[PDB]
């Protein structure tokens, strides 16, 4: 299989990352761990003192530098890339200290003054509408507002970016990306070195002044009406209407789309249309969906129970806790360990080289199936009925490890799971309990 999928350890520090990659995330072939900012930032436990950067120093709640480069390279060791979640735009708003031991204020950082910032003025509501302007040179709810024209700022972030790319960083999400211009980010880019994986977080659902399709030519871009749209329908509508999800949608080009059903912000209510972990096997179907369906590049969220509320940092405990994992319940949720959802990871691994949907077929309203030519087929029934309709698909006779139950053997010769048949003529004939899928693909077939 080849890379497809990529997964964000929100709130994960360096050693957990690490560990994961080794036991885990390697192992079932995710291709990247976005992590939370490691960059010096302010000190408290909220989770959102992550996006008020203090200085580019690498020392942060994650751990520290040592700490940080010994994570990328255990990644790296089993095939998994790090992505940096990079703060473009802004510093921390007001003063205070970070987290390396700095102090600042007024505008005031270890490697910025005040005439490194645009000229102070708040980012009001009805500036996203009709104030281009006043979204990318005032300010986010407090955040000293980088002046990301000046060849200073320009070239004191493409040092940390350069530095990271030194200790192995493959990739990086340019944060709050909407408030630059895009034409300070081409301008960032040109001093960045090689093509490392950039995506530009950039929130656009249609109607407001700034556009996500300014930034495509910059890198990839969050297609944030993926997550919407696709939770409107898994919520209220027909998964028969997804036949043709994509640029059919208005969404942008696939190639420069990167996609999830949720990511740290809107989980927390920040569309009530959007499916998480709280939603439970919808959610297990919805990521069965992304990942099976060729658009986009995917992200799979993992997430902590922050019981009730929104600013709460994560656990107080490791997920690798001595010996005991600490996922699944009121801690850490790991839905990269789900195994719908790595299952989906590993059917996206091995159809990637057939980026069509073939042979679509639904009941008109929530059950479905495709297949991505001859390298997989899969299903889903998201009603309450068995789905046992007879299916055709390209695959070769035979028969192959329902993945989202179960692994192939290292000899091929069993599954660990449910196993599918696919008939003489090509058909399945479907068996899927109510709220249940099925995946099957090339190379998890037994010989
Ligand atoms: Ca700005
Ligand atoms: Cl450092
Ligand atoms: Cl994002």
């Amino acid at each position: 299989g080849t890379p497809t999928t990529f997964v964000h350890l929100f709130e994960w520090n360096w050693q957990d990352v690490a560990q994961e990659c080794e036991q885990y995330l390697g192992p079932k072939g995710y291709a990247a761990v976005q992590v939370s900012p490691p960059n010096e930032h302010i000190t408290g436990s909220q989770w959102w003192t992550r996006y008020q950067p203090v200085s580019y120093e690498l020392q942060s709640r994650g751990g520290n530098r040592a700490q940080f480069i010994d994570m990328v390279n255990r990644c790296s060791a089993v095939g998994v890339d790090i992505y940096v979640d990079t703060l473009i735009n802004h510093m921390a708003a007001g003063s205070g200290t970070g987290t390396a031991g700095n102090s600042f204020g007024n505008k005031s950082f270890p490697i910025y003054s005040p005439q490194d910032f645009h000229e102070s003025c708040t980012i009001n509501n009805s500036d996203y509408g009709n104030d281009r302007y006043r979204v990318q040179n005032c300010e986010l709810v407090g955040l000293a507002d980088l002046d990301t024209a000046s060849n200073y700022v320009q070239n004191t972030i493409a040092a940390y970016i350069n530095d990271l790319q030194a200790i192995g960083v493959k990739g990086f999400r340019f944060d709050a990306s909407k408030h630059v211009a895009a034409s300070d980010i081409q301008s960032l880019m040109a001093k960045v070195n090689g093509s490392p994986v950039v995506f530009q977080e950039v929130i656009d659902l249609g109607g407001e002044a700034i556009k996500s399709s300014e930034y495509l030519s910059t890198g990839l871009v969050t297609e944030f009406k993926y997550g919407a749209k696709l939770g409107t329908v898994f919520r209220n509508g027909s998964l028969a209407w997804l036949s043709n999800f994509g640029e059919g949608w208005g969404f942008m080009p696939s190639s420069s789309a990167v996609v999830f059903v949720d990511n740290h912000d809107n989980q927390r209510g920040h569309g009530s249309s959007i499916l998480t972990f709280e939603d439970g096997r919808l959610y297990d179907l919805a990521n069965v969906f992304m990942l099976a369906y060729p658009y986009g590049y995917p992200r799979v969220m993992s997430s902590y129970d922050f019981h009730g509320n929104d600013w709460a940092g994560g656990p107080n405990v490791p997920v690798h806790n001595n010996g005991n994992l600490e996922c699944f319940a009121s801690n850490w949720k790991c839905e990269h360990r789900w195994s719908y959802i790595a299952g989906g990871v590993d059917f996206r691994n091995n159809t990637a080289d057939n980026w069509a949907v073939t042979n679509w077929w639904d009941n008109t309203n929530n059950q479905i199936s495709f297949g991505r030519g001859s390298s997989g087929h899969m299903a889903i029934n998201k009603e309450d009925s068995t789905l046992t309709a007879t299916v055709q698909t390209d695959m070769a006779s035979g028969q192959y490890c329902n993945v989202l139950k179960g692994e192939l053997s290292a000899d091929a010769k069993s599954c660990s799971g449910e196993v599918i048949t696919v008939n003489s003529d090509g058909t399945i004939n479907l068996n899927i309990g109510a709220w249940d899928a099925m995946a099957i693909h090339k190379n998890a077939k037994l010989l």
